RNA sequence: UGGAGUGUGACAAUGGUGUU
RNA sequence: AAACACCAUUUCCACACUCCAAA
């Protein structure tokens, strides 16, 4: 349980499609660079100041050193050639328009070691190496464009594109140095977001007050639009311009500029009564041109600073946190997000107008950068054939990742025969004749989707309030005997769903399945399609199988997959959830979740998690589990020590306490949706739809994966928008030995093991579920012993699988 | 609360050190 | 105790959009 196996082979199963990568491969020198710690007094100094301290250190100590070094922004510095130094401590001083900095040597870190590790030499990769290049290819962008979190923004070279407001778009990327194969790549994807225009405050007011220009009213604003600059302004920051001085705005006055007054304090005889507009006609020597205008209180209300709009600009830099309208979202979406065409020209338009290797601090450490994009050969898997089981038991084979149920039915259809209705929404906007036709509706779907409605509800009524929940359902659960669905129908958001659930899943054990207000109004055949997977699914039913003759070997002995992923609270517990295939399908799952401490994404209490769920398996399907599927799905890679070393455990700790000596093969997968790592079809007609994405079933496991251990991308999906996020699958370990191929055509066929539509979904079923169970026992919640019973689902719900 | 996909949040939340 | 800085963590969740209902 402490290292993660090396990968066994190289996938060659499935059609052969030219790709390219969001990976810019990387020339890197065998040279060592020097590492020095540095420390500055005071130590509460923004990044952006350190990096500027450094700076002014560089040029002014010439003489002495640096005969060009690289700055992390905090206290790790790096140079190309050694400089006249010791593992003494030396401090120095230096001045700015005052701090004591003291450089220090650390360590050396060797790039022949990176070209041993990249090669079949050394089997670690040098974190500190990683670390090091990182900050000399983000260097020059910390201090050159506008860092925000780890990616760097800045303004349009020509086309400004604007927003309304003060707001406009600003453009982005996100850089990150990342080891592969056999040469260092730099990973870099595009973004975008809102700041705020680079305008004197005079436009700015015209721009949100919706003035063609300022000379349009000479009247002072009203309170309104008073309230509406300031909502606009307060917090921005702005520069003066009659001297420069940097400036926060706190507030803005009520009264204008000629009649604003405040403390003059002119020397002695401490202060005097006077106006802005006086006051800058006789300090600054300056008339007003705009005095009827308002003023920006900056600073502290109580040192009573006031500016007049024109003297003052908006400083750039500046990211917007406001709401934003429906024009504004519209255009941000209008130009971000776009197809994977776009998106593909975009980065490499950026990374032609960026121009690393012309960049002084690359070109220092003797580092060159490809300007085109990694190709990279790839590969799509075949889609499996799903069986369903009408009368004629159909096949539907999976085109672009999307199958459907035209003249097929459920492999187990369920004769829904009693079954009551409970609408929550006004009766004056949701009529019965809406209900009717509703019913009606459902009523032909179900049937032609093998699960048949027999006949008219047991129950209709209208309710009101959460609090009419749980005394109805027991009415309801006492009254029909042997009832199998609870329709509630939701006038939207409301806390009665969260009480529905509650009673529902937890405390009488029936199967209750909401539908939203509008869609009872207008009802379309595919709405109610899906909504029938749900209900055949909730009632125990087996909405379709994989093909049983299509599987890899794995499934010829017995065999559990498991799902797990973790929920954090907005104090409050958090809740980790684990669930497990009960038959060999595999389509029934079921569903275990505990309480846990406060954003701990370790899951404890998973030792007796899995222990219900195997024993669950021996009971549903007499076979004992020789081998453990587990696709923990939410942690990252900064965790996986942790996490691999605890819940591996604790699942072989689960095996162990459980019967005599069993133990069986654990394969333990990560799965991670959320990473910057970006696919395109190289030839143009290998795009798919309007959104030009990879083929769902693409399977990369070279170039730009792991050097030595087993870690493949697999976009399972088929991208409706954008461009696709293919998932990453690391395997942190294996004593079942798969194949590349196995696993890979493993994961991608648990994919279309999803129950709740008829495509492939971009992560598998376990791990889906894992995540819809978790989200779910969030509703529960709506003293921490008494609130770990609160997930504990019913005895009856538990045999069935409610979170879908 | 029919479903899937992918955009945004990072002056975010907390515990920590520290400031007139 | 009120703001304000910085260090290590937290991709949780929220909102929004697109498509399945046209030919």
């Amino acid at each position: 349980a402490f290292k993660p196996p090396p990968r066994p082979d190289f996938g060659t199963s499935g059609r052969t499609i030219k790709l390219q990568a969001n990976f810019f491969e990387m020339d890197i020198p065998k040279i060592d660079i020097y590492h020095y710690e540095l420390d500055i007094k005071p130590e509460k100094c923004p990044r952006r100041v350190n990096r500027e301290i450094v700076e002014h250190m560089v040029q002014h100590f010439k003489t002495q050193i640096f005969g060009k070094p690289v700055f992390d922004g905090r206290k790790n510095l790096y140079t190309a050639m050694p400089l006249p130094i010791g593992r003494d401590k030396v401090e120095l001083e230096v001045t700015l328009p005052i701090f004591k900095v003291s450089i220090k040597w650390v360590s050396c870190v060797s790039l022949q070691a990176l070209h041993d590790a990249l090669s079949g030499r050394l089997p670690s990769v040098p974190f500190e190496t990683i670390q090091a290049l990182d900050v000399v290819m983000r260097h020059l962008p910390s201090m050159r464009y506008t860092p925000v979190g780890r990616s760097f923004f800045t303004a349009s070279e020509g086309c400004s594109n604007p927003l309304g407001g003060g707001r406009e778009v600003w453009f982005g990327f996100h850089q990150s140095v990342r080891p592969s194969l056999w040469k260092m790549m730099l990973n870099i994807d595009v973004s975008a977001t809102a700041f705020y225009k680079a305008q004197p405050v005079i436009e700015f007011v015209c721009e949100v007050l919706d003035f063609k220009s300022i000379e349009e009213q000479q009247k002072p604003l009203t309170d309104s639009q008073r309230v509406k600059f300031t909502k606009e302004i307060k917090g921005l920051k702005v520069e003066i311009t009659h001297c420069k001085r940097k400036y926060r705005v706190c507030n803005v006055t009520r009264r204008p500029a000629s009649h604003q007054t405040f403390p003059l304090q002119q020397e002695s005889g401490q202060t005097v009564e006077c106006t802005v507009a006086q006051y800058f006609k006789d300090r600054h020597k300056l008339v007003l041109r705009y005095p009827h205008l308002p003023c920006l209180q900056v600073g502290q209300e109580q040192k009573h600073t006031y500016l007049p709009l024109e003297v003052c600009n908006i400083v750039a830099g500046q990211r917007c946190i406001k709401k934003l309208t429906d024009n504004q979202t519209s255009t941000m979406i209008r130009a971000t997000a776009r197809s994977a065409p776009d998106r593909q020209e975009e980065i490499s338009k950026l990374m032609r107008s960026a121009d690393f290797n012309t960049d002084p601090y690359v070109r220092e450490f003797g580092i060159m950068v490809k300007d085109e994009m990694t190709d990279v050969t790839g590969r799509v898997l075949q889609p499996p054939s799903i069986l369903y089981g009408g009368r004629n038991k159909a096949i539907a084979t999976p085109v672009q990742g999307v199958w459907d149920m035209r003249n097929k039915q459920f492999h187990t259809g369920i004769e829904i025969k009693v079954w009551a209705i409970a609408c929550f929404a006004p009766q004056r906007q949701c009529t019965e004749v809406h209900l009717k036709s509703f019913t009606e509706q459902l009523r032909k779907i179900s049937r032609d989707a093998g699960m048949p409605i027999q006949g008219q509800p047991c129950f209709c009524k209208y309710a009101q309030g959460a609090d009419s929940v749980e005394p109805m359902f027991r009415h309801l659960k006492n009254t029909y005997a042997g009832l199998q669905l609870v329709v509630v129908i939701l006038p939207g958001k409301t806390p009665v769903y969260a009480e529905v659930k509650r009673v529902g899943d937890t405390v009488l054990g029936m199967a209750t399945q909401c539908v939203q207000m509008k869609n009872v109004q207008r009802t379309t055949p595919q709405t109610l399609s899906n909504l029938c997977l749900k209900i055949n699914v909730k009632l125990g039913g087996v909405n379709n199988i994989l093909l049983p003759q299509g599987r890899p070997p794995v499934f010829q002995q017995p065999v559990i997959f498991l799902g797990a992923d973790v929920t954090h609270p907005p104090k409050k517990p958090s809740i980790a959830a684990v669930v497990g295939s009960m038959d060999a399908h595999p389509n029934r799952y079921c569903a275990t979740v505990r309480v846990q401490q406060h954003r701990q994404e370790i899951i404890q209490d998973l030792a007796a998690m899995v222990r219900e769920l195997l024993i669950q398996f021996y009971k549903s399907t007499r076979f004992k589990p020789t081998r453990i599927i587990f696709y923990r799905a939410g942690v990252s890679e900064g965790q996986f020590q942790q996490v691999l070393h605890h819940e591996l455990l604790a699942i072989r700790e689960a095996c162990i306490k459980l019967e005599k000596d069993y133990q069986p093969g654990i394969t333990f997968i990560v799965v991670q949706k959320r990473h910057h790592t970006r696919l395109f079809c190289t030839d143009k007609n290998e795009r798919v739809g309007k959104s030009g994405n990879i083929p769902a079933g693409t399977t990369v496991d070279t170039k730009i994966t792991h050097p030595t251990e087993f870690d493949f991308y697999l976009c399972s999906h088929a991208g409706i928008q954008g461009t696709s996020r293919p998932s990453h699958y690391h395997v942190l370990w294996d004593d079942n030995r798969f194949s590349s191929d196995e696993l890979q055509i493993l994961t991608y066929q648990l994919c279309h093991t999803y129950v709740r539509c008829t495509r492939s979904v971009s992560i598998p079923a376990p791990a889906y579920y894992a995540h819809l169970v978790a989200f779910r026992a969030r509703y529960h919640l709506v003293d921490h012993q008494a609130l770990a019973k609160a997930v504990q689902v019913h005895q009856d719900t538990l045999r069935t699988m409610y979170f879908a």
